[PDB]
Order: C-alpha cells, then sequence, then structure tokens
C-alpha cells in the first residue's frame, strides 16, 4: 500500500530494529529514509565511527547515481574504555538517490551497533516505488534533515596547525560567546584522532586533538590533509571543510 518496508528485525539482532520508507519524484529523483531503533547499552555510528567502529552502509542492487547520505549530528561516548562517534536510543538518515531507472528500489542495510562490541547485521530493504510514500512523509524527512549539519552559521573563522602529532584547531564563533561546544571530527585515511580538547573564552574555541596512525605511533605529516569535522553549540550544528595547517 505504501513505499514502506515496515519494520524489520533479523533473528541473531535482538537489540534493532530497522524501517525505510521512500519518494520518487517525477523527475526519477528517490527520497528515502532510514529509521533505526536501539536497545538500551546499544548504539550505531558516525560516517567517522572512531577506532574500532563501522560507518553503516547500503548497498544497493540498483545502479543509482549520485547517492548522497545525510548524517545527523552525531554524539560521541566514552564507553568501556573505547572513544566513539554515533548514535544511541534512535537515528534517522534521509537518503537521496537520482536516475533509479526502475519502480523497485532493493538494497542491503549493513547495520552496524555496539555495545561493548561491534557487531554487523544485514538487513534487506526492497521498496515499491510505485506505491506512494506514506502519508507524512515529507514531515518526516524534514524533522530528520533538521537535525543534518549545515555549511553555514556558528563560525566565522577557522585556522589550524600540526606539529609534534597533535592538530590544534583555532575556530571563532560568528556571533556571540560559546557556551557548551563539541567537535566530532573526520581523520584522514590511515589517521586516527584522539578525543578532542576543547578551551573556550568569549568567541574563542581552541580544539586540541592527539594523532597517530592506524597502529597507534606518532602520526607522520598531515598537513595539507582534508579538515572536516562538525561543531555544535545551542542546538547549532555546524559542518567544516577545511584543510590542515590552513592559517
Amino acid at each position: 500500500s505504501n513505499a514502506d518496508t515496515g519494520w524489520l528485525t533479523m533473528p541473531d539482532n535482538d537489540h534493532a530494529q530497522v524501517r525505510a520508507t521512500a519518494d520518487k519524484s517525477s523527475t526519477g529523483d528517490v527520497k528515502i529514509l532510514l529509521e533505526v531503533q536501539l536497545a538500551p547499552g546499544w548504539k550505531t555510528y558516525w560516517r567517522s565511527p572512531g577506532e574500532g567502529g563501522v560507518a553503516p552502509e547500503i548497498n544497493w542492487t540498483q545502479s543509482v547515481s549520485d547517492m548522497i547520505w545525510h548524517w545527523p549530528s552525531p554524539s560521541a561516548f566514552d564507553v568501556a574504555g573505547i572513544h566513539t562517534q554515533g548514535y544511541d536510543k534512535e537515528v534517522v538518515f534521509p537518503i537521496e538517490l537520482k536516475s533509479v531507472d526502475s519502480d523497485n528500489l532493493n538494497g542491503v542495510l549493513t547495520l552496524s551497533t555496539c555495545s561493548n562490541v561491534c557487531i554487523l547485521t544485514d538487513y534487506s530493504l526492497n521498496l515499491d516505488l510505485n506505491e506512494p510514500a506514506p502519508a507524512d512523509f515529507e514531515w518526516q524527512y524534514n524533522q530528520a534533515m533538521a537535525k543534518v549539519p549545515v555549511t553555514s552559521g556558528l563560525i566565522s573563522a577557522v585556522s589550524s596547525d600540526y606539529r609534534n602529532s597533535q592538530l590544534t584547531l583555532s575556530l571563532q564563533r560568528e556571533q556571540g560567546d560559546w557556551h557548551q561546544p563539541n567537535i566530532y571530527l573526520d581523520p584522514p585515511q590511515g589517521m586516527l584522532y584522539g578525543i578532542p580538547q576543547l578551551t573556550a573564552k568569549g568567541d574563542h574555541l581552541s580544539v586540541t586533538v592527539d594523532v597517530t596512525d592506524d597502529w597507534g605511533d606518532a602520526a607522520g605529516d598531515i598537513t595539507g590533509k582534508a579538515l572536516s569535522f562538525v561543531v555544535t553549540d545551542d542546538g547549532y550544528s555546524r559542518q567544516v571543510n577545511d584543510t590542515i595547517g590552513q592559517g
């Protein structure tokens, strides 16, 4: 009746349920909402999960082109002596696909969940795009998008420096003072970032991050590599894309 998988469970995973819903426009562009509900104590991961984790992903059977996976603003956890970036309780991923030539969309979600172990579970998502999206799909999609970091606001300047296997950032708040900031970083390939240390005074936020290679030893030079992170404060979430060493 609708483009809606219903709530899916797998026999060997008693701590997650997932649901996908979708709408295909006349132009052939598909919007998908992937809802994930987690039992207490279980989390899933952000696109940069931290050491030991795996980002959730979907592999579609159909050829699709410009897939965009929008990542809701993440949280950080230090459970079981492990630093990770991800989501607890529940998360909804808005996804967009172009050039779906079929009225059917079939995919396999490899969902990563973590308590003190990272479990990988496959969910088969079967969507009939000839059926109407659920009645409140557009509202659900906008509610989900509202939680995704934006690429403007909150900060007015960024500089960074790297030396002695330590990344330092200086972030200027656009308006007002910092209150309770958080930062979530995407490490370059092969690199691990430690727990960010944040110090703020007035509109100035300083961040220091210890860096290592994939084996825990002092990292090589990452100057010139991508500096990508989300910074949050006062319920606002900003995605920054810059370069390590710029400024």
